[PDB]
């Protein structure tokens, strides 16, 4: 049987990813399987190269999107799909949701252009699970005692990016687990233990 593909998303995440992967390998080891941990951008040597071009060569926003999805296509061909095919599970730090969030929400790339490239690269393939570490403007475990006062361009960009991640999450109810990353570590870890027990 094929492995499962899990992605981690969010603006902020790293701490919890390493821990989650250690727990997952502990669960997969008995079943004779392994976790391949990876990331985007830079999930392949080609992806590293395209990332450097994106950092260094100004270009049209649509051109940037094509290069991102090129990197993703190679990430699938070289790392993810071979792992899943041999029964290994994959955990990626970011995937297509991140492209929607930052390029669509943040930078204004139209949703239909983004969905067209997602379909081109993935067909109907989606991650089996996406854990989104949301960074909300208030803390629910302190709401009556702490209030962030209710934007500049940088603020507006991050607000749109957050909002697009949440839109993607709401649209994909069978795929997403939203974690409120403002909660105590022990609460986040209990929620993630529940995910691990459910996989």
């Amino acid at each position: 049987a094929r492995g499962k593909f899990i992605t981690f998303e969010g603006i902020d995440k790293t701490t919890h990813l390493q821990w989650f992967c250690d727990r997952l390998q502990e669960r997969l080891g008995p079943a004779g399987r392994h976790v391949v941990v990876t990331r985007e951008p830079g999930g392949t040597r080609l992806g590293e190269t395209l990332r450097e071009i994106l950092l260094n060569q100004p270009m049209d926003l649509e051109t940037e999107a094509l290069l991102m999805f090129a990197g993703r296509r190679e990430h699938l061909a070289l790392v993810i799909e071979p792992a899943l095919a041999r029964g290994d599970w994959v955990v990626s730090d970011r995937f297509t949701d991140a492209t929607f969030a930052y390029q669509g929400g943040g930078r204004g790339l139209p949703r239909d252009k983004l969905e067209a490239l997602e379909r081109w690269v993935q067909g109907g393939f989606q991650p089996d699970l996406t854990v989104l570490f949301d960074v909300p403007p208030q803390i629910a475990s302190a709401r009556r005692g702490a209030v962030r006062m209710p934007e500049s361009e940088s603020d507006a960009f991050f607000a749109r990016t957050r909002a697009e991640y949440l839109r993607r999450a709401q649209e994909a109810p069978h795929r997403f687990v939203i974690v409120d990353s403002s909660e105590p570590i022990a609460q986040i870890r209990k929620q993630l233990e529940g995910v691990l027990a459910a996989l």
